[PDB]
């Protein structure tokens, strides 16, 4: 398998582009940075609000769990060749503490609402606005040979009232070069795609789509979040019986799969299900037909067949926000 797009930007570039641990981190100062309260945490990172102390502006400080220098240096070359991108947090200094030498990211401020409460208040525009939004951060991260690899609404900050989203949290992200073998154990378990699911480990940027494609499923049915899995294996029981496991076996087939007896077991035989059967009263407002055709080109078992970011901006379901940008 390889990418239908973008699957030579990393082959055109320069090593020094694509080849993170030559990286060289020239530290900055800690003490030009001071935590004012912490406003989020993961198993990799804790995330605080805090000052710039020399002009006084708000920023955001990362301090990053222990782990092997390779994946911190990873992080930030793909911060650095990142940033300045539409909707992506721009990274602005890197410092360490002398004594334990915890390293934190500095990044500037963004004001988020919890999608948890965001989410039921959205207009079917306010979606597809912020879809649109993301997209755009989508098509240009791979346009740079680099695949996120964790998109989840908790990774995509929201200020509903200035209407501006930022795509965060690099720290799963990878370059792409075709052929590679990729970890896949990546995402969230509920935004893995099938790709993750099947051991199919030469995957590319095609699975940001899917995670997309799980995220809006979630938004326009009201249904957080969409696929519910206990675990990995569930996960893809879920997803089998809303797909249907006939494309799941022709997929299987195409790139040679074999599955686990288990999970062969636990996945069983489904018809597919259509999406209009998930519509219901509290959601019908979200539910056009474009939301159907868009979602349905997103949420494919076949990579391959997916919606590329810049395929999917171009969607009809769009044209009133491109028209808006437009001006």
């Amino acid at each position: 398998s390889k990418a239908r797009v973008y699957a030579d930007v990393n082959v055109l570039r320069p090593k020094e582009y694509w080849d993170y641990e030559a990286l060289t981190v020239q530290w900055g100062e800690q003490d030009d940075y001071e935590v004012v309260r912490k406003v989020g945490r993961g198993k990799y990172s804790e995330v605080f609000e805090g000052i710039n102390v020399n002009n006084n502006e708000k920023c955001i400080i990362k301090i990053l769990k222990p782990v092997k220098k390779k994946k911190i240096k990873r992080e930030i070359k793909i911060l650095q060749n990142l940033c300045g991108g539409p909707n992506i947090v721009k990274l602005l200094d890197i410092v360490r503490d002398q004594h334990s030498k915890t390293p934190s990211l500095i990044f500037e401020y963004v004001n988020n609402t919890d999608f948890k409460v965001l989410y039921p208040t959205l207009t079917d525009y306010d979606i597809r606005y912020y879809i649109y939004e993301l997209l755009k951060a989508l098509d240009y991260c791979h346009s740079q040979g680099i695949m996120h690899r964790d998109v989840k609404p908790h990774n995509v900050m929201i200020d509903h009232e200035l209407r501006k989203l930022r795509l965060i949290d690099w720290g799963l992200a990878e370059f792409y070069h075709p052929g590679k073998e990729y970890n896949v154990r990546v995402a969230s378990r509920y935004f893995k795609g099938p790709e993750l699911l099947v051991d199919l480990q030469d995957y590319d940027y095609s699975l940001d789509m899917w995670s997309l494609g799980c995220m809006f499923a979630g938004m326009i049915f009201r249904k957080e979040p969409f696929f519910y899995g206990h675990d990995n294996h569930d996960q893809l029981v879920k997803i089998a019986k809303v797909l249907g496991t006939d494309g799941l076996n022709v997929y299987l087939n195409k790139y040679r799969i074999e599955l686990d007896p288990q999970l062969e077991a636990l996945v069983g035989r489904h018809s597919r299900k259509p999406w209009l059967k998930f519509m219901n009263a509290d959601n019908q407002h979200l539910v056009s037909p474009e939301a159907i055709d868009f979602l349905d080109k997103l949420l494919r078992y076949d990579h391959q067949e997916r919606l590329t970011a810049l395929e999917a901006m171009t969607h009809p379901y769009f044209q009133q926000v491109r028209a808006a940008e437009n001006s």
